[PDB]
This record gives C-alpha cells, structure tokens and sequence, in this order.
C-alpha cells in the first residue's frame, strides 16, 4: 500500500496509522468491526440456505471491499452494473464478474467480449434477442467466451422481458450462438427494496418468484434449464432463499447501510438497523460556523453524498439534527449549543451507493486508528 | 497542459480531441462551447456596463480551464472556492486570485491556506467569528504570507455570517489588527433567494440584504475601515447587487452551464431564464441501452451520473421523449410514439449543474459536430 503523492487534505482523507481525529473532512469511514460482522453474517445466511451470494459492486465500487466479501463472506463474484465498472474490477484481480445490466454500443460490447483476457469469467444480461448477435460477433472477434443471463423485468419495470415466452426465445438464441454460453436467468426486484413492511414486501416477491418459476419451467420444457436464478437484495433475500427457485443472491448495500435502507422493517416490526444490519459506512463531518446559538454549521452538504434518498443523519447521539444542506454545508440543528467548532460528526448517509460514487477513497477505523484507506476502484467508471 | 496518455476512452475518460461527437463515451458530461462563450461574454459584458467586478465561481464547474475562459473572454477578476482544497487546485492551476467564499476553521486546513499565496495567488478568506482571526494570522505569520479578510453577513440565506453591524465591525478591526492579515471588505451572498420563481420577489429579497450591508458599510467607514469590496450575488439576483450602489462585485457562478432548476425561474418580462437569458451549454450525454417495452426506453445516466436534489433532468432538444425516472445506472424515458432506438443518444439538461459536474472527472467541449476540448474537473471531489 504505497500512497506516494498524495496529500491529506488535498487529494486524499487520511493515511494508516493515524488517528481518528487527524482524518481530514469531509470523507467516508468505515468501521472495519462492523463491515467485517455484516459480511461474516450475510455469508453465514446465505450458506444457511444452500445460496451462493454474488456480493454487488455497484455499492461499494471498491476491489478491496470485494475482495473481504469473498475471503469472509464466501461471496463468489461481484455484480457490476457498467462494463467500465466491471473491468476496474477485474483488473483488480476479481475473477468473477457479472454485469447485471444489459450492454448494446458497440464500443462496450467490444469492451465486454474483451474482459475475460484478465483471466475472469464474465457473464452479462440480455433483454432484446438482437443484443445476442452483437455479443456472439465480438466475443468470436477476441476469442472469448460469454455468459448470459436472461433478464425477467419481475416488477422493477426496468430493463428486462415480461414473458416466459420472451424469456426463451433469447436463451435459444444465446445457445445457438458461437462462443456464447446461457447461464440462466436475472430476475432482481429492485422496486420493492424499500417498502417499510415485511409482509408488503413478502407479497411482490412473492409475484417475482411465480413468474420466475414459470419461466424456468417454460426453459426446462425446451432443454435449456437455467444453471443459475439470480436476484435479492438486502430488502428481500430472505425470499429469494426460501424460495427453492432463486439459488444467487445479489446483495449490495447490507455491508455498509444507509438510512433509506435502515429504517425498512423487518418480520418483528423493528427497523433493520436496530438489530439486523449494522451501520459500518459514515460521513466524517466537522462543524465550520456556529455563528447563531442553536445552529451549527457543517463541511458535508449534497456534494459530500446525495439527497436522493432523503437527508442523512447524525449517528449515535439524539440531541443534535441535521437538517438541510447546501453544496459544501450542512445545517444541524444544535438547540442546547453542545457543539463547538471543528467538532466532529458521523453522519449515516441517505443512500449508500450514489455517496460512495462522489468519494476516491474510504478511511477505514478500527480502535480509533486509522487501519485502511481503500480507493473507490470504479467511481464514476458508469461507461 | 492535459496528460491523456494515463487515461483511456470507454473506461476512465469519455473521449479524445479531435474526434467525433458520435464516438463519445456514455454517460458524460459536454460542454456546447459556442453557447459557453456566449454565456460568458454575455456575463463579462453585463458586468462592465454596470461597473462591477465578476469573480466566477468555480464551485459550480471546478475547472481551472473554464475559470480561465471566464477570465480571457469574460474579463472575470478572478475565482470564488468554497472550500480550501478546491482554492488549492484552482491556484496549483495558475489562477491568480482565489477568494474563499467560506470560513475555515480546521487548523490543518487552515495551515494549508495560508500557504496558498505561495503558488503566486492573491488568496482571501471569509470570517463570521471573531476567535477565526488568531488562528488565520499565525499561521500566515508562521508561514510568511498574507491573508485578505472579508467579513461574512448573514443577509438573509441563513448559512454562514453574522446579523448585525456591531459583530462585523468587531471582526473588521480584529483583521486590521492581525499580523499579516488584512481587512478587505465584506461577502454578503443571499443564496436562499436565488432560485425564487418570481422576479419581484427576489428584488425584494435583495432589497432587504442590500438594506443590511449598507448598515453594515455605514458603520465600518465610521470606524475608517471603509470595505474594499462588497462582494455576492448569483445567477437570480445579480441585476439587484450590480444596481445597488453597494455591491462592488458579483458571484455569479450557475449561468456559465445553466440547469432546469435555475432555467425555470422568471425574469421581469415572466419568461423563464433559460428561454432568452441564459443559454443550456452543459448536457448529459446519455445512451439508450434497452427498448423492451413499447413506450419506454432506459437510458445509462441515472442518478450516478447527476443528480436529484434539484428534481429530474429533462430531455433537450426535442419534444416527443420525456426523461420521468432515474435509478442508480439507468433512466427512464418516455417514447409514446416508439421512435427511439437502442444506441441513439440524447442530451440531457441536468437538474442542477453543480453536484452533477462534481460526479464526474471531464467535460467534452464539443464544437461544430467534434470534440475540440476535454478538460478535467481539477477540483471534482475536493471538500476538504
Ligand atoms: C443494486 C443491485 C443489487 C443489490 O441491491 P441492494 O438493494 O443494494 O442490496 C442486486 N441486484 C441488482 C441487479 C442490482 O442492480
Ligand atoms: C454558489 C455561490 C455563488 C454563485 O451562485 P450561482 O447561483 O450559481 O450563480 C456566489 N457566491 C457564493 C458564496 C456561492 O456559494
Ligand atoms: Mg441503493
Ligand atoms: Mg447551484
């Protein structure tokens, strides 16, 4: 881990071995405790239940992060949602990759039929029976071979089929294409994630797994039975493995959490951040004005992470609130004046995934030190 | 100059001088070139005609290369930051005045400001307290340099600042006081009115912060501290401080690139500012990568691409597509009539120029059908 040329507080946050109050703001921590308990558990679940785990990369963008999900939570690839993304990945050393998303112009197909050179497997998603011809030619081109998945749109009403018949008709194609290999079927219900209520969101994944189960039954009936039904998130893997149809699961945002994701409820009526997943993934803020009694300001607005999600929120204590946030400020609402200038905060963020994108690097804290500082491998690689 | 030879196109750069529009790399960020440099003459000469100073602020496109245009071609009197590691990389840049339009208060940031005129910048820092003004001169004094001072009114946005004269005039004096340290006038930017539909209102608005700063002048040339500079103002209000007799100086940072957000408030005829004002010249390249259902199509600039605080970007240029969702790594578009078709391109107009410009590493200057330019975003990610 050599960081020569870079400069804390310029270019980078923090350099190991330095403690937690030297870190410079704003800028993303994790707590290495807390990550490690989430991946060791969400690898525990899913070998409970006989399911491999695909840990998503679109979260975190961050080889190192990865690879902790594969060595501890016995993840066994990443999912990357852009070619650009995935091919950071695999010149990380990552050596199996599946792109859960579709890929049409011809300069990322030609990408794409290119990555498998890093010595990784790679599998990618098809929606339209045309993109099939595409791939097959540019994998022929470079002498690789492609997996490919089906994608079902089963609710999300994204990318994606909406029959079984749809479903076919591209798997025989991906079959009878040279150097193209069908794997099975991607049926991910992102839309349902963030329903507060368990059984709400037992009922869509419900619906999921009947049209998945139709499809994988119109395959079989043709020959071509998926290897592999991937899909589940962290608001719903618990369906996608006691269903019997799904044997893949594709969580991304259990291993550091957020608060849009936190607050859902899990079966009990608790939020899933009070006992099912820890927050391991922080805003490190410190307050820069306080000119008022009962206001202070902060260095982490919009810029620092998103509000796509709602606001983020200060984490461990309830007497102070963050309330609004300009570019490079945020406003906490301080009505006792208990904070002082350069005080520091850790902020759990609205959205995991789009406030890792808007950072180079995570300062992961174990002790009070300063143990690790990753890179964000792919931010920003959205080609 | 620009290094390409560390980057590659499709993978962490979108394209390449000398090619062709159509070969750019998806999802990105271009630059219509002629309608930045109309936007900024434009700006430039508004400026001039009422005698005011325009310090561009680079908060919204963090480029050295646009500050650079904004100062050839729109004769702008240097860069605003907001914070100090951004105010490094425009000074490591050759900008030659770099004004902080923020208080830093960290002592390792403040040791990295006062190092800033070191590069050859005239370098200035705004104070809303009064205890600020110790730590700034030591470290100028410990590192041989100096520090201009404004001192920051809260003149109606409730961020930063202070309300009344008596707590400017004390930070004033503490300035002039300060070894290496000089006092140079006041910021006073009423960000919260900015983007208020109506023009009436945001002219009373400023009437009310113009109100303020002039108590505050009043009271700091009785103490024969008279402020150099009268500094604010935005995209929304600029016609209100460059009217004033008392803002000497503009801040105007949005109107270079524009956005939906700004675009659709109101001038004083009741047309949208982007609709004869200010021209879109910052777009979202996007693709369409998926068509399966009839009158959908899914597009590869999603929220990671842009952003959403300001509501959803729209679809430019034509009338018969509407961009209506946007997830992480897609968006959703609208296609009633069917005539979309996967790899076609649009341009998006982002909701709000400034978070979606620090998502990204590049903007692609493109000009009469081909890229002219790439120019990275030197400060892209540097809240520190
Ligand atoms: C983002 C994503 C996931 C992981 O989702 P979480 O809700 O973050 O756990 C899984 N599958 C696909 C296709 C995704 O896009
Ligand atoms: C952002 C900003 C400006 C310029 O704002 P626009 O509305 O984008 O033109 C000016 N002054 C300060 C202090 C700012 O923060
Ligand atoms: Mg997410
Ligand atoms: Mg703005």
């Amino acid at each position: 881990t050599d960081f020569s040329g870079y400069e804390v507080g310029y270019d980078i946050p923090a350099l190991p071995g330095m403690d937690e109050s030297e870190i410079q703001t704003p800028c993303l921590i994790l707590d290495l405790d807390a990550l490690e308990r989430n991946i060791r558990k969400m690898g525990d679940y899913a070998k409970a239940h006989g399911m491999r785990h695909r840990s998503h990369g679109k979260m975190h963008k961050s080889v190192d992060v990865q690879k902790l999900q594969e060595s501890l939570g016995g993840s066994v690839g990443v999912c990357c949602q852009k070619v650009s993304e995935a091919e950071a990945f695999a010149r990380g050393g990552i050596k199996d990759v599946l792109v859960t998303n579709e890929v049409r112009e011809p300069a990322k197909i030609d990408r794409l039929a290119r990555l498998p050179k890093t010595g990784a497997t790679v599998t990618v998603c098809v929606d339209d029976v045309q993109n099939i011809a595409d791939l097959s030619a540019a994998a022929q081109k470079h002498g690789t071979e492609l997996g490919i998945f089906v994608e079902i749109d089963c609710g999300a009403g994204r990318c994606g089929v909406t029959t079984k018949e749809a479903v076919v008709e591209i798997a025989k194609a991906a079959a009878a294409a040279p150097n193209l290999t069908f794997k099975g079927i991607q049926a991910y219900q992102g839309a349902m994630q963030h329903m507060d209520s368990f059984e709400d969101r037992k009922a869509k994944l419900d619906a999921a797994i009947a049209q998945v189960k139709e499809a994988v039954d119109a395959l079989e009936a043709e020959g071509l039975a998926p290897e592999f039904v991937s899909g589940g998130g962290t608001g719903s893997y618990y369906f996608e493995s006691n269903s019997g149809i799904y044997n893949e699961l594709q969580c991304g945002s259990y291993a550091f959490m957020d608060a849009d994701y936190g607050r859902i409820h899990d079966a009990e009526g608790k939020r899933i951040d009070q006992g099912e997943w820890e927050n391991a993934l922080f805003i490190l803020t410190s307050v820069m004005s306080h000119a008022k009694p009962h206001l202070a300001v902060v260095d982490a607005g919009l810029k620092a992470q998103s509000v796509d999600s709602g606001l983020p929120f200060v984490y461990g204590r309830d007497d102070v609130k963050y309330i609004k946030c300009s570019d490079e400020h945020g406003v906490v609402e301080d009505k006792d004046g208990v904070l002082k200038v350069n005080d520091k905060l850790r902020l759990v963020p609205g959205h995991c995934d789009p406030t890792c994108n808007v950072h180079d690097w995570y300062v992961g804290v174990r002790n009070g030190k300063v143990e690790t500082v990753w890179p964000v491998s792919a931010r920003g690689k959205g080609y």
